[PDB]
DNA sequence: TCTAGGGTCCTAGGACCC
DNA sequence: TAGGGTCCTAGGACCC
């Protein structure tokens, strides 16, 4: 009862595109994100940048500080949704079990596929191919068993490569696998997990059940599941999106509610766009805002509403803005909706 | 260095129902 | 008839 499941993961995803689209940017070091005026982060960078320290979520003056000449790109986001589409008509060349995970990467079950004399491997070698052949840009990909070891595998031989792991090689993997490489597996969690000598599946596998269930609940049968390789998730090609929010950070904090205000009814229209986009008739199952202050602690306020109304989030930022608040900057306003069941 | 914006999923207490 | 199930809501870990 062996799945086959490939994992397949662009290549420095947002960067790639932008390299693509302006060879200038091929060779020095280039990170799509917000400038240290705008308080931001970094999105992605290329591998010039990678060279200096620079990652994904990393703040913007970190990134310059260990890259003084990294070129910063503000991101054009219907360029990279135009590479998802196509990568994704490409998948469908070879099966129509495709999850997509986000913009650039899916998960694909090949387990029934005709194609390549039923080789995942070489399915996923000509799916690499052909999305460099007709996008020009590099893909890499995971196969194995299981989704997680499938998305494991396509971090091994990056960029432009792949891993396949079979049932037979799955145990030495999972022996000296991190915890901390298993999706879903943070930082939070695997200083929680190494505080009590948990490091590897390799541990998990020498420990209870039962324990890990009192310690963390389901999240303690995941870890045990996930280090015996068990991962019977199915690919499914059917979920849909179920909330949408706009939000900003100011590039100074805000101490006025006039302040506030201004921003949401910028954000509210970009809200409304979004939201018709995809429920032209603006109906919803709950909207509501966000406010981040100085101090970093966050919080919002949602409740049921029928239909995305611009007075209404106002009013409720309000609420927010005078009670859960004393005398903070607020750095952060975001608006949000949550939509009507399928 | 000084911390984004797009999301998914889980948890947990009280309201509400029977 | 003392408790079980099911929404509502806020928070937060986590993912790209
Ligand atoms: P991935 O595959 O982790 O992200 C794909 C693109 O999403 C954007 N993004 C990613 C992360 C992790 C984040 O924290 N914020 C983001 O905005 C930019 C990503 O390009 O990222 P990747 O493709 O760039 O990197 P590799 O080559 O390692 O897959
Ligand atoms: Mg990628
Ligand atoms: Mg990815």
């Amino acid at each position: 009862g062996s799945r086959k499941i490939i994992h397949v993961d662009m290549d420095c995803f947002f960067a790639a595109v932008e390299m693509r689209d302006n060879p200038a940017l091929r060779d020095i070091p280039i990170a799509i994100g917000g400038s240290r005026e705008r308080r931001g982060v970094i999105s992605t960078a290329n591998y010039p940048a990678r060279k200096f320290g620079v990652r994904s979520a990393m703040p913007t003056g970190m990134a310059l500080k260990l890259c003084p000449h990294l070129t910063l790109l503000p991101g054009r986001f219907d360029a990279y949704k135009e590479a998802s589409n196509h990568i994704r008509e490409i998948f469908s060349r070879y099966t129509s079990r495709i999850e997509p995970l986000s913009l650039d990467e899916a998960y694909l079950d090949v387990t029934d596929s005709v194609h390549c004399h039923g080789s995942a491997t070489l399915i996923a070698q000509e799916i690499r191919q052909t999305i460099f052949n007709e996008l020009q840009l590099t893909a890499s990909a995971g196969v194995a068993p299981v989704k997680f070891l499938a998305k494991i595998a396509s971090d091994m031989n990056k960029p432009n490569g792949q891993f396949v792991i079979t049932p037979a090689e799955v145990p030495a993997f999972l022996q000296t696998l991190p915890l901390a490489k298993i999706p879903g597996v943070g930082k939070v969690s695997a200083a929680k997990l190494e505080a009590m000598g948990l490091r590897t599946c390799g541990d998990v596998q020498k420990c209870d059940l039962v324990m890990l269930l009192k310690r963390f609940g389901k999240f303690g049968r995941i870890l045990w599941e996930r280090s015996q390789g068990i991962d019977e998730r199915d690919v499914n090609s059917e979920r849909l999106r179920k909330s949408v929010g706009v939000e900003r950070t100011m590039a100074e904090d805000i101490h006025h509610w006039s302040e506030c205000e201004a921003i949401i009814e910028r954000l509210y229209p970009e809200l409304e766009r979004r939201l018709a986009k995809v429920k032209p008739d603006l109906l919803i199952a709950r909207q509501g805002v966000k406010l981040k202050f100085d101090d970093f602690q966050q919080t919002t306020q949602e409740h049921v509403w029928p239909r995305l109304n611009k007075a209404d989030l106002i009013a409720t930022a309000r609420k927010t803005w005078d009670e859960r608040r004393g005398g903070r900057g607020v750095r952060l306003v975001g608006l949000h909706v949550t939509l009507l069941d399928p």
